[PDB]
């Protein structure tokens, strides 16, 4: 069914996302998709378009020396095709460590991610890590 | 499957809290259930067991005159039975207003909530809703 395969979307770019394979992760995306970070750091908001999101993914990668990772739990289906990934975040910059955990939802369009948006356990931890 | 039916208790779950009917709240929550709050205002943590639950569901209503509300949007489920609500609460509080989207992850044990776990995405407008 239409839930699964996205269903397999997703698990594909959380594993193209960490080992940094963009070209993969590209495929998976409409070039006009959104992602939303919540909280109040210098990389939160509402990055729309592709280009956007790959920039914040790079700066995800680049400010933490390629340390961010997410580690997936579970992925959760509507009957309707959206999705939900439950992960742990972690990562190091600058001798702080993150370690916090997240659903994204994930809404697509003809198969590929049109939007997606963080909800973190504790987002303050998360705003901390990024100040 | 078992999927589904852990999907219709949650859906029983939020219109019988939407209603205040702890009647049925209450065959669909296990004895020692969890329900956990993030952020940091008076009403987070870890709430151990049904009571503890019941009673935070009982501050969410009693705090706002019986304005909080759970507005259900999206049901997602795992093949395993975990199941996600998203959805907005609303409320109202000593002249604010709440207006904040959240993922419910709920895990099941023999068919009943044994665990629920709020993840607001801009869980500041929570906390300050709250302070």
């Amino acid at each position: 069914n239409e839930a699964e395969q996205n269903a397999e979307t997703v698990r594909r770019g959380y594993a193209a996302f960490n080992s940094g394979d963009m070209k993969t992760l590209t495929e998976l995306f409409d070039e006009n998709a959104s992602w939303h970070t919540p909280g109040r750091s210098r990389i939160a908001g509402d990055h729309k378009g592709r280009e956007a999101i790959f920039a914040q993914f790079g700066r995800y990668g680049g400010e933490t020396g390629g340390t961010f990772k997410a580690v997936l739990l579970h992925v959760l289906k509507s009957d309707d095709g959206r999705v939900i990934g439950i992960h742990r975040n972690t990562a190091e910059r600058g001798g702080k460590r993150l370690d916090v955990g997240c659903c994204i939802v994930f809404e697509f369009k003809n198969g590929r991610v049109i939007d997606g948006r963080e909800h973190f356990y504790d987002l303050y931890a998360w705003d901390e890590f990024w100040r």
